[PDB]
């Protein structure tokens, strides 16, 4: 049963785990990713799983010129280069006879070297241009922005300065953001030193994967794109720096001030919006290559319902080390693997088959789960039960953080109300207790906040293009300040962040509990009146954007009784269904029951997918188009509404609206029906 | 048990039926249709049926203008219309005091009164297009073609003139193609009257349903895109006529001559190509108007397992009187409700759901049962078994014609083996050895002749775009003469095709045992290693069709090696599928292989669609685009290769071809995995 389940997880085999995954880089494409991934196959095989595989793709990757490093320059009237910004990190006490570590690069810019003159956009978010723009009239057509990381997903922050005229870009970490008060940068503290970078991918791929081979596996037959027809691929050159770095190129900054004080960070600095102050120059020597990945996959089988799978997975490949992202989420992966292969070995199988996955280039865009799952969509699709992420485990200490389908609220309050708290101050009381008094729902009553999924790892495309109900689950704090640069060790962990492995084993309960649950509970444990209560919410919420146009919604006649009424009958039918769930014995009327709470997540998918983003297919939720890491619900609604009053033809914009009502309306009212008596 | 089924059904009570279907015409979106409609539901309720509901829609059809009849017209210099073609048809004898016989007229030609020379273009094939403009250098822009019916759907024609720069299109029926040798004209035998007119539709819908709803039932909040917007209408002005009419346009024929002798009919006229001789007029005053359509669905609950539907359907809605089309299928689906409504009035029920359709619309573009099922698609796709059409049960009284999947290849084999031929000189022989005897199969061996699936009937949304194994049955000659004309009647169906009723009893028990055996059988009756035979004929044939370009084969490096590696692994999978299919017990390992069963067809499906027809989405067969009534094998692959040799960028050409090879041996692949075992 469940307690043995968890009894098994320790701490110690965590924090073990950990330190094998971090003594030295795992980049996706490396031979040394290759290693770990073999590694991984072995292990998995010696805990007990049925089996354990490697599924391979080639696809586009990015790495720096190993001979020409990337760097920004400011330069003199006479072109001479008077700054140069660092060519890599300073690297951390002790690791500095590590060989490839890559440095600070921009995924998938392309390769150029753009003059011009800086403008500073904030995080280069769609209001910060909106701002620049039209308000203060400020035009970046020929500029290089600079911005600093935060808020919103990098991707955006390019594709916004593509849209604006932009050149280049350059991202850099601030202090503001990332670096706490009263906390020492690292080796002494968990802060951001001034020479450290954020490095990661600026795709913008909109659910791709590879971008070479939208909608099919990349495999050993695969056609492939010309790269000039590839998929999310920038057409500027992008570059991320340190705050030091940073410094000397905002010190010198004319033209208008800030338009107010959420513009400035905290270097001493005028944080001037330019342009100009002598100009800039970038030097990016990135290439793009076709290279090989590895997935592990390990299988459980199930001893009633083999047909049925449960998926726990997370990412391998990192930056660097990756000591909090992502291999404090495999070494939890690893345990609860460990401790389920540990049960199997005296006799027991759950009841439906469970698969693991250690995926590959989840930092290049998610690559690895999205061909994996475009190869085998038809099993997931008519199989796929529930897919549980598992990348890093904490990134803070504070509390619990639950991102998940509505399906699955009850089955997370449920588990936690079972799990001990590891906070100072809550021992003897539950997770449940401590989660809820620490961040508790601002949406209602007495319990705590559960955020809708958007995307940027690896569930994307199980939930957004596939349909299958989908959670995630760690530590956070009050992205962190060490993400994604050098300095996120194992030492970062074990010093700074949890050094009994309390928080971590916290996050193995819930992830291996979520899981258990699911794969060996007769009755899924899913509550559609739970999907029925979020989707008033979201009627409410996108009624009321729309009704800051009363007027236009009077001349077009904009009737959202529809998606009311659709909303309505799947609140009702969905208490029809919950009440046959509980009155009836037969396993034929158990598996119909659990095929229609299976297929109701299922049932949210329009094949047509939402407007120029086929590849997010859910009607209720999607990443924001403006914040790939936020979820909107809604969707196809909410960007149809979003910034309507600057569009040409009203009277197009607003039969674009209506039109969304309808398809939502209909999803709604069709997903419903799926829990009506069949016959 | 089956023969109980069967034995229950009598071919007096189909007779009595078609007689009651065919008094009246029942025109879509007429209330005498609509009347029809609640006929069939009180009677399918007074038979039994568990539940019968009306499902309507409120689609785009089309109608003549009652006050402004349609015409063409011989014009002089002065503008003098010296030849008028008819403005009815000659009604039968009897049925000459019947209000509402709609006169001849192409469904959904736009309004226009063009003049201009004449063109004959023989069947407006594709191919006659390319003598034309390729051989004989003859130019249709600005003309007005005239084609004869036959060999192709007519709105195949209607495009291919379109795109050959055409103002308009008089179809006419051929005595060569529709008046057979030796029998005499309605009403003293068979054959079409040279007053006779073939109507029908001109769409090119490509599987979308209601030109206004694409992807989204027409419900009644439903929004419709602009009639501008709308898919599928012609831009150019159509009208049929008979022959007598023809004769008259035709006699005065000028310019080149007929390039051979299958571009001649057997009017006592030259068959010059033109153009000219006085000129030709159009007179078209059609509307399109959004009109109520009624679906009729019966449900007769399965015992075992609900939650699964077989489905029998055909069309109600008739151009006029609808004697053969569809009178003759809908009064078999009749006496099959009957007949199954008996065995569940004596305490019997299937093993699985049945549902009954009286489908509306279908003349008008198979409108009433795609909108249905994009209201239903995530029951039908979770949930669909099978699907079983039953339009016309006769067009002819020699032999049977199947249509269908691979999978259900074996069940109509055995089915056929069970029942007694209706056939002269075979009497106390079976159906199998009447039918093999008589169509014998080109494909190998001693085996009867069975036909791909396209589309132009109900079953296309089911099959083509969501992938539900699909089937259709009935008695072929050696379409049928009266075709789609007011000679259709009762009269023609008791006089001269079936006296006795004994094909339509043969086509009920064909049809009725399918759904029977479909429904009740404890593993499902499909055969997947019929698949397998059929992809490897299916992969030989589009080879040789790319091995006449040797050259751009070696040039592009086209290969094939994929999908025949593919097709291989699924003739391998699929063995192994079959023996572990024999050897097994429970519930769930019968559930979980029947799932397997019933999801293969659904494997085949790309959720993408074919390029530029996203509702075609089956792999392995879609209609021609050269002809909506003809399935192709490998449509992506073989329309990435016709007429290559004209295309501009051939490396482009050839790059989409092994691109469609690609997606071929993927879904192939992908197809085969669905049947390995599950974890
Ligand atoms: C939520 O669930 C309810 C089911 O309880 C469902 O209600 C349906 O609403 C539609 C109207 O929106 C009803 O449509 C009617 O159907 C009858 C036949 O039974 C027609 O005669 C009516 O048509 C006339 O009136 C129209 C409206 O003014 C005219 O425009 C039209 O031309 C006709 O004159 C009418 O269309 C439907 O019958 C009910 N079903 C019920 C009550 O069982 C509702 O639609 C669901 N919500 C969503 C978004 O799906
Ligand atoms: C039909 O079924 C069979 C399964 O029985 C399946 O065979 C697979 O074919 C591919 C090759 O097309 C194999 O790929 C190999 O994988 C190994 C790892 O196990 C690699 O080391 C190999 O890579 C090297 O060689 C390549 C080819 O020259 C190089 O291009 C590459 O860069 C490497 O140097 C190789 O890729 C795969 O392992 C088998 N699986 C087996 C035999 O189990 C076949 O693909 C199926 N057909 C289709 C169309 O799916
Ligand atoms: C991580 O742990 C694994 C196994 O516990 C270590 O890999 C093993 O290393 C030993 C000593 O070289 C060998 O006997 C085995 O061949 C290895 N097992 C494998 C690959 O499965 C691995 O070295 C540890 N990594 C680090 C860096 O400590
Ligand atoms: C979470 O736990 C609650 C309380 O145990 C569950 O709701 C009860 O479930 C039982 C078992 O079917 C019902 O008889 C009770 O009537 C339910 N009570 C309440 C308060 O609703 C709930 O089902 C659990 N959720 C899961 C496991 O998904
Ligand atoms: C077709 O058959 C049906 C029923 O067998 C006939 O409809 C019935 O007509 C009688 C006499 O008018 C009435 O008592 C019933 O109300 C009708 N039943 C219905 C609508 O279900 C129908 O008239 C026949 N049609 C023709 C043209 O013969
Ligand atoms: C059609 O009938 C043939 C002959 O009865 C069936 O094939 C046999 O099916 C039985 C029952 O499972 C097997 O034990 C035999 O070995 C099969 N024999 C042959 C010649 O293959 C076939 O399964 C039937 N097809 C259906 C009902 O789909
Ligand atoms: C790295 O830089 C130099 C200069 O262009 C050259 O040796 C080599 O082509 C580069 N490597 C690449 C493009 O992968
Ligand atoms: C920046 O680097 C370039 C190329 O190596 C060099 O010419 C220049 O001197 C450098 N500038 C400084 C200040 O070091
Ligand atoms: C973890 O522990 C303490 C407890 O509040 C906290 O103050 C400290 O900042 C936390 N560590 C991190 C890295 O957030
Ligand atoms: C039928 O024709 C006449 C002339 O245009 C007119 O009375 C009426 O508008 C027409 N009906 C239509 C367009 O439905
Ligand atoms: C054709 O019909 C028109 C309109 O009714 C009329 O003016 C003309 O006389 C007719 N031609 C003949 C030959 O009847
Ligand atoms: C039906 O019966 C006879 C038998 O051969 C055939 O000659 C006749 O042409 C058939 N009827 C039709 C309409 O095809
Ligand atoms: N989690 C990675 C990848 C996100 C993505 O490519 O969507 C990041 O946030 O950088
Ligand atoms: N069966 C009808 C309709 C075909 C279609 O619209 O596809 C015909 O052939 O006219
Ligand atoms: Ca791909
Ligand atoms: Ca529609
Ligand atoms: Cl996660
Ligand atoms: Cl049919
Ligand atoms: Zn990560
Ligand atoms: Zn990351
Ligand atoms: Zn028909
Ligand atoms: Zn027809």
């Amino acid at each position: 049963n469940m307690k043995a389940f968890l009894d098994e997880l320790k701490a110690e085999n965590i924090k073990k785990f950990l330190y094998n995954f971090t003594q030295i880089p795992h980049l996706a494409g490396t031979e040394q990713n290759f290693q770990l991934a073999k590694q991984i196959q072995s292990q998995w095989k010696e805990f007990g799983l049925d089996s354990v595989e490697l599924a391979h793709y080639d696809v586009l990757l990015s790495y720096p010129n190993k001979t020409h490093p990337n760097y920004i320059s400011i330069i003199n009237e006479d072109g001479n280069e008077i700054f140069n910004t660092s060519l890599f990190e300073p690297p951390p006490p002790g690791y500095e006879n590590v060989s490839d570590i890559v440095p600070p690069f921009s995924a998938f810019s392309p390769q150029g070297m753009p003059e011009g003159d800086l403008v500073y956009v904030n995080y280069a978010r769609t209001e910060d241009f909106f701002k620049l723009e039209r308000d203060m009239k400020i035009n970046c057509s020929g500029k290089i922005v600079i911005a600093r990381y935060g808020k919103v997903f990098r991707g955006n922050k390019v594709k916004n300065a593509q849209l604006a005229g932009a050149k280049g870009v350059i991202l850099y970490s601030d202090p503001a953001d990332y670096f706490a008060p009263g906390v020492k940068s690292y080796p002494d503290g968990w802060n951001l030193p001034g020479g450290g970078v954020q490095r990661g991918n600026i795709l913008n791929l909109n659910g791709a994967g590879d971008p070479l081979t939208p909608g099919y596996p990349a495999n050993e037959y695969a056609y492939r794109r010309g790269i000039a027809e590839a998929v999310g691929l920038p057409s500027i050159p992008v570059h991320p720096i340190g705050y030091y770095d940073a410094q000397k190129l905002l010190e010198k900054m004319g033209g208008s001030a800030p338009p107010d004080s959420s513009w400035r960070g905290s270097l001493k600095v005028p944080y001037n919006v330019g342009p100009g102050f002598q100009k800039v120059k970038m030097h990016i020597h990135s290439t793009n290559e076709v290279t090989r990945i590895y997935n592990v996959i390990g299988t459980l089988r199930g001893a009633v319902e083999p047909d049925r799978y449960v998926i726990l997975g997370g990412h391998r490949d990192s930056w660097v080390f990756g000591g909090i992202d992502p291999q404090s989420g495999a070494a939890v992966v690893h345990e609860i693997v460990r401790s389920f292969g540990t049960l199997k070995k005296e006799g027991w199988r759950p009841r439906r088959t469970i698969l693991f996955a250690s995926w590959d280039a989840e930092e290049f865009g998610l690559l690895g789960s999205t061909e994996w799952a475009e190869e085998n969509s038809r099993l997931l699709q008519e199989r796929g039960v529930a897919y549980i992420n598992a990348d890093s485990s904490i990134e803070g200490n504070y509390t619990l953080r639950v991102d998940c389908t509505p399906l699955m609220y009850s089955l997370v309050h449920n588990l936690t109300k079972e799990l001990k708290s590891p906070d100072e101050g809550f021992e003897g009381k539950s997770l449940y207790e401590s989660w809820t008094k620490k961040s508790p729902s601002p949406e209602f009553s007495g319990m705590p906040r559960i955020s809708k999924l958007g995307s940027g790892n690896d569930f994307e495309v199980f939930f957004q293009r596939l349909g299958i109900a989908s959670g995630r689950a760690r530590y956070t704090k009050n992205g962190y300040p060490l993400y994604h640069s050098v300095y996120e060790t194992y030492e970062l962990v074990e010093k700074f962040y949890d050094p009994m492995f309390k928080y971590h084993l916290t996050v193995a309960q819930v992830r291996g509990g979520m899981v258990f649950e699911l794969a060996n509970s007769i009755v899924l444990p899913f509550d559609c009146r739970d999907y029925a209560v979020v989707l008033r919410k979201y009627a409410d919420k996108i009624y009321s954007i729309s009704m800051k146009h009363p007027q236009e919604m009077k001349t077009y006649s904009v009737s959202f009784d529809s998606l009311f009424s659709a909303v309505k009958n799947f609140t009702e039918i969905a208490s029809k269904f919950s009440e046959r769930l509980q009155d009836f014995d037969n396993p034929i009327v158990l598996r119909m029951m659990n095929d229609q709470l299976m297929f109701l997540e299922r049932a949210f998918i329009d094949p047509l997918g939402l407007p120029d983003r086929p590849f997010y297919r859910h009607v209720i939720y999607a990443p924001s188009s403006h914040n790939k890491y936020a979820g909107e619900s809604f969707p196809g609604i909410y960007d149809a509404l979003f910034d309507i009053e600057s569009k040409v033809d009203p009277s197009k914009a607003w039969g674009e609206v209506k039109r969304q009502i309808y398809v939502a309306a209909f999803t709604v009212q069709a997903a419903a029906e799926t829990l009506s008596e069949v016959a």
